[PDB]
């Protein structure tokens, strides 16, 4: 019988590429989304046309709040309701914008969004993932990290704190959930898909920097590393974070 | 004119020892505390005994909440109020307890607020407020020695079982240390960390459990005293570390190097 | 047409498993060996029985010496003479033994030659020679076998540890320098894998216990699995990456 | 009694500033050099004019060879012979030049000479000096080793693989020796410059290119700023510190591509 996966922020871009590749591997998928309702059901439609009743949609804000644990518990619950199991969780959804230290949203909202999406939701989703299993199988969690986590971008401190917290969770959860046969790993893109709204010349500045090919990783290239980690080929791998960055983190100033 | 320093969680233990050594080095200090009012003022009394009006006290919960940015601004303000300047910020205050991922007291969101608030968010807001006050300073046109020192954890990559939120908070602190170091370098504000392995064990910990942790330590088979942690802090704030920023010094007696 | 791979120290254990999985994936293989002649040819015979003319054997000492560069050029040339190409280099051969700092009559300089040569310098020269011969339907890459415990070193293994650290450095330097040629350079870092046969089971179990995921060592095959991912089309953007295959061992404090 | 230190490659630049600061702190010093004889003897003279009988010179090639262990043993011996003790070893001497992985147009040296020089000076010599240092220990004291590492070690410069391998191996040694020598109270630490003193031969525009990369001040570290971290690590304010490598790089290693 088919395994099931939750992918967060799976409506488009890298999240969509992960849901799609997991689907092609034979997973049924919960496509989580926040604001991209149309893209999410459009994705689910295609996947369901491929194989009937193998994709459901689930919407949630993953900003930190007192109700976030409930939302995260529900996200996991939706996978079991639809599919009777939950074998894989991919923590992909992520708020991303600058927060300059020296001077719209209050700083506490930015805290809740940036740290919530990048670290607290992954933590809570991990708790619920594990709780639902215990209290053959190839259970694992993949966290979407950042290969530049130690060469941060200017004025992105909260985002960077969130990705760093995600490294800690990946390692803490790997260690703690190993007795249950739940493996916990990361995939760390460097420059992948640039923002839809980024000007082309700004995109080119980033591409130029990549030693391997002078270009960004495609969403499929990121998804490949994810499906390796969920596979039987990675049965012994846990607490490992795989850079998919084309050498970018190795390039000095 | 003597420089001034803010030290969070400075009433006891490592924070206290940092405050004492900064004061002995010539700093005026803001002693921040949460619950330890008695210890905070008795420290201030002692420092003020040595040099009149060189130690002041400041109370604040550093748990994340919608009033944290305000609280942290006021902490930095208290240093300018008392001493007319703020040269050094030491982020030492820290909540610390287990938070198991699997279950068989506080809600998990209270734990998040406390653990990531004290260890990461408050340091970040204090860093903002510290830097905002140095906005109109050109490091070329001045002879100051501004820095922040973040109290980290040498075991961040070999974490203790069931301490995931604490660990996330310390990881975020490493991220802030590095991000702030880069972003504030144009202001001549250096941002560094000191990472104890096993230092002062909890007062409530059984003596046999204490000795288990002590035995792990290759250099001397003992915990670091609070003074030895403070030595590294004062090096990092000193003129002999003027080119150091984004560095996290381990003070762990080799502990992080020991395999399972 | 079929790609070709060189695997150093390929007669036994992890190296043999890598050579086998590469061959199963469609690679022709050069099976390098040092002292394990019989094992090397029995492996070569087994793979050639599977598919004719897909396996050859190559003897070489990878200790550092004045002749080492020539040996390494010959190992690479060997793959080209046998198969007309060389798509993959796996640096697997490794000397491994204690060298205490404070006090088998091996001199320390022999220990240096053996431990640094096999783990670092031979990898570096094979990399030179590999790159030199390549100086686009191609997928060229190098995989170096590292050590997940490189920053939590075992007691009295300083030269070995220096060897492995130099290999990390080589992986990163070569990844950057060879990227313009489309040559990707990566690492697989076992923690506890195959234990020495002669080691007491009671000592083996001490190591096994340390491992969170399963309380067991990695099989050679599980290590080989990460190797074949790195060389595959599913890793075309991965260079300078070292993947731990350690079942969480490196995350366990003392 | 005054303590004693050995500093390798101490005739000039960073190694000199370390020898000077250790001398100013009250150490007697062995000034090791390879080619810089005049600068070495000139330093010994300045130090001796300040406090008589507190500085000696010792010449040795630290290229890897079958005689390197003897040479390193000699270097350590020279400290016990002059000063009756050896409290501090500073591994500073370092060969530094590109070794491209791909050749095209044919340099000077053979690749095995380059191996012997680059990894001998940066790694093997430090290892043997560490062996001899710990072996010779006699029996209030503060024994330590400081290794000069490199902050850019995981963001290597183009075509410097052998140099980078040496420096990576030196990290390994720092950590391994920290663990292994801890039971004897010998601490082993590192100082990692990013951009400090630029090569004399380097053109001014190239020098300015490196300087402008540094976030903290847009300048290189002086030799004295590097020596400061060294002297902190050998000091009593660092007695619980072992296996730590402190970056002195003005934030350079934190700058993305
Ligand atoms: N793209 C890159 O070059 C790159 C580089 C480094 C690291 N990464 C990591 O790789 C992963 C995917 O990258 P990406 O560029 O594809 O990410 P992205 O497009 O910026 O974001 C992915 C999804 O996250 C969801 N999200 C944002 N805020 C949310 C919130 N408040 N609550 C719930 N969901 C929220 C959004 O869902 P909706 O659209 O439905 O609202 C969004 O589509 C991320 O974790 C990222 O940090 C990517
Ligand atoms: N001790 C060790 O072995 C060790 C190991 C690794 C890292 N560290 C780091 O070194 C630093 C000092 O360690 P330590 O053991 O001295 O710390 P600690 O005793 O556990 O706590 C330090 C102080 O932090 C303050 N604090 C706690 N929760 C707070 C909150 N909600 N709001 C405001 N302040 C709060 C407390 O102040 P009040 O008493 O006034 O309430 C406390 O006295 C910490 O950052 C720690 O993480 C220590
Ligand atoms: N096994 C583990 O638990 C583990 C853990 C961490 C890292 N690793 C790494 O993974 C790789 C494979 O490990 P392993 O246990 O399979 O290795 P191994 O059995 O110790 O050695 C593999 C081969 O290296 C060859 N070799 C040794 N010295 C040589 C020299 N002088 N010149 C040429 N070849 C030489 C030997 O070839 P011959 O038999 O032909 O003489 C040997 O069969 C190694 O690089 C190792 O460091 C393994
Ligand atoms: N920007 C920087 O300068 C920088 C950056 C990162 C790391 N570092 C590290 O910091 C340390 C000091 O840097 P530096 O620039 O002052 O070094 P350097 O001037 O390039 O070299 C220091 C000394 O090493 C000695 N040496 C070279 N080859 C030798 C050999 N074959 N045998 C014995 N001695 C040999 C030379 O001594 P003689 O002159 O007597 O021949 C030289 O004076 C080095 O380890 C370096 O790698 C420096
Ligand atoms: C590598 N990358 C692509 C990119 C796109 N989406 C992402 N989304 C998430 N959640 N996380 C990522 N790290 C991410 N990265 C980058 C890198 C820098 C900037 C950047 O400098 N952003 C500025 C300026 C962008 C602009 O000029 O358009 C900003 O204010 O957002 C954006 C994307
Ligand atoms: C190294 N150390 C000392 C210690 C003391 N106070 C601190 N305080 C803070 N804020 N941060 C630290 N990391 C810290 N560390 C440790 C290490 C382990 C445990 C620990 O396993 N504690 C268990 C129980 C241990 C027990 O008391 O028996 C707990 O539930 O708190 C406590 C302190
Ligand atoms: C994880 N591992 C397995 C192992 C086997 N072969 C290898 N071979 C190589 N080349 N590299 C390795 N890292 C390696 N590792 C280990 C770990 C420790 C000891 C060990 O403590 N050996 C001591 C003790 C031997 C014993 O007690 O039986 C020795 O003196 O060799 C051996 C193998
Ligand atoms: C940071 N730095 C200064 C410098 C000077 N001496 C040293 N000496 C040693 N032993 N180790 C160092 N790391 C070192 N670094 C650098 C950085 C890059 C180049 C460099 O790109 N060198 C090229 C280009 C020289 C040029 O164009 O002038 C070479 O071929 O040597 C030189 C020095
Ligand atoms: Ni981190
Ligand atoms: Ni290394």
């Amino acid at each position: 019988e088919a395994p099931a996966a939750v992918v967060t922020g799976a409506a488009k871009r890298i999240g969509r590429a992960i849901a799609v590749k997991l689907h092609q591997t034979g997973y049924r998928v919960v496509i989580h989304y926040h604001n991209s309702a149309e893209a999410a059901v459009s994705l689910a439609d295609e996947l369901n046309k491929e194989r009937s009743n193998t994709a459901v949609v689930c919407q949630a804000d993953l900003t930190n709040s007192n109700v976030l644990p409930a939302s995260c518990e529900e996200i996991i619950n939706s996978c079991f309701r639809a599919f009777g199991r939950c074998d894989v969780l991919v923590n992909n959804a992520s708020a991303f914008y600058p927060t300059p230290l020296v001077q719209g949203k209050t700083v506490e909202t930015q805290v809740a969004e940036l740290i919530g999406t990048n670290a607290i939701a992954p933590f809570l989703l991990t708790m619920s993932f594990a709780q639902r299993q215990k209290g053959s199988s190839n259970l694992s969690i993949v966290n979407l990290c950042d290969a530049m986590v130690d060469q941060p971008c200017m004025a992105f401190s909260l985002y960077n704190m969130g990705k760093h917290a995600l490294v800690g969770l990946t390692q803490s959860a790997a260690l703690e959930l190993a007795p249950y046969g739940i493996r916990v790993n990361g995939v760390a893109p460097g420059v992948s898909l640039l923002p839809v709204a980024m000007g082309e010349e700004e995109k080119d500045k980033w591409r130029r920097k990549v030693p391997l090919g002078r270009r960004e990783a495609s969403a499929e290239q990121i998804a490949d590393a994810v499906i390796f980690l969920v596979s039987g080929s990675a049965q012994y791998i846990t607490g490992s974070i795989i850079k998919v960055d084309g050498g970018l983190s190795l390039v000095h100033a």
